[PDB]
């Protein structure tokens, strides 16, 4: 059965007046996470620490939620330059060339590698989401950037419950009562495939109407609509001087709007130790009575940020900022949202207060009805989409990731070895890993528009970008985005009238 | 013809109103039993011990004979919770994707295990029950609970023989006549298949018309059939005071009824070195003439426990207690029948000899016309089914297992790695073991039921059932049920009015 | 609607030769039981009595479960003297010439009673046995044996559970957790008709292939069917005097059979005081865990009487004796069992022990293989079919009633006048009552059979009973049967050979 | 699901011994404690 391709090398993209495919492919490998058993852990333990519970499984998993992965900097500067709108829909992923190998480490020029056809190799997609997800946004070991650049394979873990709420089972009936009901996941509990050399397999997946990713910038806020020159017939009242009541018409040129900005909250700050502790500008806790005594919560519970919305933080620090990440020995970091080209993203509300004209400012600007804004912009290094919680309570949604939200987001094909197991039992196994390829045809449709708009337009130029911005260097390595010019942006780029 | 996948993954549990599918793959491996030859041996040599005369077989098999192999605790929970009455319907059985290796133990860095193309597993499936059946109740080694936990194949051997009667041939003319007799039984002596890694192979079984699994109590006995106001009009006959017979009418509620409790022996005891000699309350040897003379018969008869049946045994001990097991190196010790929910099993009949009231117990109360009671209990680690055997005479046969009897049970599924032998003749042969997949679909027929009882039921809830039921601990090692509470029960659940 | 028959009256007997059908009609009366409302209460209180846990129902019901009801005693000496087999086949039940009226006593000449159209009465049946069971054999208050004399139809009420396991709920961990699942049955939980005058309903109920009462007797053990003239070939062995061994053959006329008499307990005898507590020569009580202490359990368990089944018991006073009963005020105890004819009925085996001859009796004969007897007779007051409980075991059966057993017997129709509630609630109520007529034809499937006995054979003459028998004495009141003689008999008349 | 562990359930074993009855005179006893009147939410464990 061996000695036969099963698959190829696909690569590049095509553009279309209304699609665009890419094509990507990518050598992988695959390592026997854990004992080839399931694990209750305690991570992240630093004394001070948050110390998360956690369940970790045998198995690793393919993640492509993330925009560089599929576009080449340059493929995605035409679609950025070029584009209007635009959404992924429909994706194909296959994996193939399948070699499984195991390891002798003999001591004398060990590590020599053998292959072991028969040997088999577990591959499932979850598919409808049974098990716990885990393609968080902004989460590292994604389909490497670059092809020809070896994708290892994330191991899978998940988190049971909040590590505080159990904290003391013994010593606390109702952290104990808790603990009786934490749940457990393992994927041998579902039909999955298992492919010998010789094999392969291909999953399909279809976003539905997801939401549009909008590439538009205004220099019109909704409040600016009118014309200059036409008198409104409004006749507001104020506190004349002494004590009285005067009215008067804000000539032509001034005018209120039904408008307001978008919500948010500017204020806030990011905890100083977050490297090991809550971070987030919010925390969000929830204990159904528990224990939990004498923490910062910042060690109880869980991270949101950024929170200003449509509204303009009051501090930097608050900024999204990221990096492609995230190994420890230096990578730069970025941030999307640095250019500010669109005027219904970085708002200032104030109340009037004193007749005066003295204001109070909104570091807090809570929903209200009428507030008109736009998402917060995007760029290659982004993540595509953030699965939505299965909850029957769902608020306004607009992530300040940027990402696409979807109660059905592309499901994660996982894989493991099989646990080849070997006589002489002491509960050892053989060592084995297998490698192979990986390919991920997107199809994303597009939608170019045109305006009436007289003057140039803002347009990624990469002679505004750093001159490393993308490249290699003599030790065969790879340079990504190195400053916020060359990450592109959303938001950045097209003039719409409103 | 390797290096094709030859089967895949199942697992997972399925519900319908009348049917449940279980369905469950575990990875399996076996050594060289024996010397690759059958061996008379006599085991359970204590000076003081037993010691039983046996033949092993250089054959390994699997056993499916309990409960928790196909039904996860969470299904199992549903099970007993939801439905009333189930059964095995239907098994289908498949062994696949095969490797068999050999093993060299160099000195350096030994024990290198390469693959062997070419080299032949046999397997063999009893069906019609030709060989000694050994799927006893009970029995360590069955498909292990948690999938993803490998399964070592126990080998195969059988009594041939009560070794009391053989004894001693020499110097007994009847025990050696008898020992003239015995039989032997060996595979080889019927066809079956040979697989190389490329293949697999596949058997499926049919539960007959077998008997039910009732789960449901009751709060009232046979005898409390009656409306307590109305009079029966018996008119029973008692020694009055001094001389004389005068008669009397019970008043209403008060009721004297055909049906009597179930039969069984409440006395006795185990033996305290039960460890090496028959335990059993019982013991009920045989000797067709023969010797055994000296020996506390704990040393020559076979003890079959418990006894009681439907009466409540006199003492503690008596009670069918039992462990997933058995393997030295702590488990926690469980009673099904801990919980008494039901009225018509723990019984404690009296004769009432004199006309004071002045009973007398029955510790053994012998089989008598119409006695009424429910079957033993039975929990996910009860075993599912116990082999009849071919006698023609056959008494009423509740078993105190709680496991479905049954002439014709599932069939015994027999492997055994080739006897590759090698030149350079010593008789010895190649060092070779087999590891693969075995999964195992079980159909089973349920039936819901529904009644007009008002208040509610007692229903297995997870919130009395210990902090550590059913987990995984920091090294891979998974608890199954650690107190009474968590084994579920049968009998346990719901209200039935008789 | 009101103003018309809606029914008839239906009476008499037919005789054919193999069927038998018996029409009987009779006016029932019904109260407002209870409050019109469902009470908890504790009866047979006596502090030093049984005192049982019950539920009191706002329902009456109808019991034809007796011989007496159906056959006019004409019409059952000519069914017991020709017939040798016969069995329940159909019965149809009509309720119909509903009057209802409402009592007002207005304290001058009060109780004068007024129609009341337009109240309903609500009748329902069990059918499927969905509800506590309740025509226990033997019970008062059946369809009256003299049609004319109106029926007093008897309230509902069950026992949810043995009074003792709950005794302590508080103070008792185990008799509180019995507590929490005591069940409750309501019959508004299901669908059932609401009639007015001008209306009437049916119901029919199929005996299915229920057992057969066999009226006949032998005079010829099993053990007895040889010829006196012809030898065995037997040859038996026996001590011989001093020590030695000799054999004999038994000479013709006496032989040893493979036959044992029936099983059954013959010791026994029954509690003084039984008229208030258990008096049953049985008691079987169950209490999972529970408290119960101090007592003679003949105030804790359940009696089962009477025990001897096919063995002659040692002493009177254990046979079964009744009245047609129950009220109080004067009625004649009578036995079916009185007459003995057949030789398959009072046994009393003994084991031989010592060579002289010297026997040991066996008060307690239980079952064995091949023991071989006739059930027990009945008689026109006996009771005809009796409700198997639901139970998965059951032994070999045989009624000590002489009751035909059931799983499926007739279903109980139960009636309650409608809660006419009335305004300026102090929650009362219309003081309303119900009067009707009820028909029950039952089909019995009778078989006549011939012998080849040259001789007579005893029949139920009148001849032979009380000048009493069945009559009517210048107050119109009746008298049944006054003496053994005047039941009538099974097992009385017919001559078998075996 | 495909959780493994049992989950909670109502069992009327963590409800009081009045839960849903009657007492002597007709009157009846409907949930005593808040065990007794079962929840929403209290049940099913889902993965979001």
């Amino acid at each position: 059965g061996v000695g036969y391709s099963t698959g190829g090398w696909t690569g590049g993209t095509i553009f279309s007046e209304n699609i665009v495919v890419t094509k990507n492919t990518r050598q992988f490998i695959c390592d026997i996470k854990n004992g080839h058993l399931y694990k209750s852990e305690v991570l992240n333990t630093g004394d001070t620490a948050h110390r998360q519970y956690a369940i970790t499984t045998p198995w690793s998993y393919f993640n492509f939620n993330q925009y560089s992965s599929h576009f080449s900097p340059n493929d995605w500067q035409h679609l950025v330059n070029d584009y209007e709108r635009f959404r992924p829909k429909a994706m194909i992923v296959r994996v193939y060339n399948l070699q499984i190998k195991q390891i002798m480490t003999d001591g004398a020029m060990g590590t020599v590698y053998n292959n072991d056809l028969t040997a088999g190799m577990h591959i499932f997609c979850d598919g409808d989401h049974r098990y716990p997800y885990v393609q968080h946004p902004w989460d590292d070991q994604c389909m490497p950037e670059l092809p020809n650049s070896i994708w290892e394979l994330p191991q899978y873990a998940y988190i049971p419950a909040p590590i505080s709420v159990v904290d003391n089972n013994t010593t606390n009936t109702v952290e104990e009562h808790l603990l009786k009901g934490v749940p457990l996941y393992m994927l041998e509990n579902s039909d999955h495939e298992v492919l010998r050399t010789g094999e392969s397999t291909e999953f399909t997946f279809n976003f539905g109407d997801c939401e549009w990713i909008e590439n538009n910038i205004t220099f019109s806020m909704p409040q600016m609509m009118y014309n200059p020159l036409v008198r409104s017939r409004r006749i507001y009242s104020y506190s004349g001087p002494n004590n009285q009541t005067s009215n008067a018409f804000q000539n032509a040129a001034l005018r209120t709007s039904n408008w307001m900005s978008g919500p948010g909250i500017a204020r806030g700050t990011h905890n100083a130790t977050l490297q090991t502790q809550s971070a987030g500008a919010l925390v969000t806790m929830v204990t159904n009575g528990a224990d939990v005594s004498g923490v910062g919560a910042v060690r109880v519970g869980y991270s949101t940020d950024p929170i200003y919305g449509g509204q303009q933080p009051d501090s930097d620090l608050l900024r999204l900022r990221y990096s492609a990440s995230a190994a420890e020995g230096q990578q730069n970091p970025i941030l999307e949202n640095a250019a500010r080209h669109t005027f219904t993203r970085e708002a200032r509300t104030k109340l009037i207060t004193g007749s005066n004209g003295a204001d109070g400012n909104y570091k807090e600007w809570w929903m209200l009805p009428n507030q008109m804004w736009d998402s917060a912009p995007i760029s290659r290094y982004n993540p595509i989409w953030v699965k939505v919680p299965r909850v029957n309570r769902k608020t306004l949604l607009d992530t300040q990731d940027g990402s696409i939200p979807m109660s059905h987001p592309p499901g994660t094909i996982f894989i493991k070895l099989a646990r080849i197991p070997v006589p002489g039992n002491g509960d050892s196994f053989l060592n084995i890993y297998v490698t192979g390829q990986v390919s991920c045809e997107v199809v994303w449709e597009v939608e170019k528009r045109g305006t009436k708009n007289w003057r140039p337009e803002y347009m990624h130029s990469a002679t505004n970008m750093s001159v490393d911005a993308y490249t290699i260097n003599n030790a065969g390595v790879y340079a990504g985005a190195v400053q916020n010019a060359d990450v592109m942006q959303t938001r950045f780029n097209h003039h719409k009238v409103l």
